[PDB]
Formats: structure tokens, C-alpha cells, sequence
């Protein structure tokens, strides 16, 4: 891999929460993994045509957000698994990430920034 690291990601859905997820990037994607041996992904979030920003967050520290920009309301291109093994579409309009340490945040925007710009 080009980086892997546990991180924080907000969900999706009604009630937004974070969950810590080991998060490997690799191949122009980003994936992500309940644990650091798990050989199946439980996300997968590929990085063509998303940018990264950072945000500042009410409740969590060192933040960045993966997004489409000038988005006009599409949900970014990505898989998920369900409890009960089934893969189905992301949720999301955007992913936002706390790392935990600021220089674990600024470490994981460069790794990101060279996989999609080259790719
Ligand atoms: O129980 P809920 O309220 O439906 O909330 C979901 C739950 O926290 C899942 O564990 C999480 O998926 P992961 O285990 O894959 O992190 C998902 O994140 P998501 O919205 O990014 O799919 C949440 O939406």
C-alpha cells in the first residue's frame, strides 16, 4: 500500500457517527477494513474525479473531506458491505475523515493528492 492507518469516518445516513476503521490506499482507491488483517474490504472508495479539502469539525479533530466539486447533488461512485455479507452502493455525498494526530492528517491529503492526480 501507499499509506494504511486507522481513522475515524462519519457515516452516512440519518443519524451521522464515527466509526474507526483501518484504511488502506492503494491503486487510485481508498479502502477500508473493520480489521488490519481482514482480507475483504468492508468500503471501497475509488478517488477518480474526487478532490480532498480539509474542514473543520464541531466534535472531532484534524478533519478532511473527500467530495465532488461543483457537485450538483450526485452521490460519489463507491461500494459498501452490509452485515450479512451483501455489496451495495455508498451512501455518500461525501466522505469526511478525522485522523489523530494533525501530522497523520496532513501525511494521509499528500498520499491522497499523488494518487489521483496521477492516474
Ligand atoms: O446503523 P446505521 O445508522 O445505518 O449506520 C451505519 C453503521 O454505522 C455502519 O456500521 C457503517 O458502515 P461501516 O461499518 O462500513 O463503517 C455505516 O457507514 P456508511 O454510511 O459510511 O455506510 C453507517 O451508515
Amino acid at each position: 500500500p501507499d499509506r494504511e492507518g486507522w481513522l475515524l469516518k462519519l457515516g452516512g445516513g440519518r443519524v451521522k457517527t464515527w466509526k474507526r476503521r483501518w484504511f488502506i490506499l492503494t491503486d487510485n482507491c481508498l479502502y477500508y477494513f473493520e480489521y488490519t488483517t481482514d482480507k475483504e474490504p468492508r468500503g471501497i472508495i475509488p478517488l477518480e474525479n474526487l478532490s480532498i479539502r480539509e474542514v473543520d469539525d464541531p466534535r472531532k479533530p484534524n478533519c478532511f473531506e473527500l467530495y465532488i466539486p461543483n457537485n450538483k447533488g450526485q452521490l460519489i461512485k463507491a461500494c459498501k458491505t452490509e452485515a450479512d455479507g451483501r455489496v451495495v452502493e455508498g451512501n455518500h455525498m461525501v466522505y469526511r475523515i478525522s485522523a489523530p494526530t494533525q501530522e497523520e492528517k496532513d501525511e494521509w491529503i499528500k498520499s491522497i493528492q499523488a494518487a489521483v492526480s496521477v492516474d
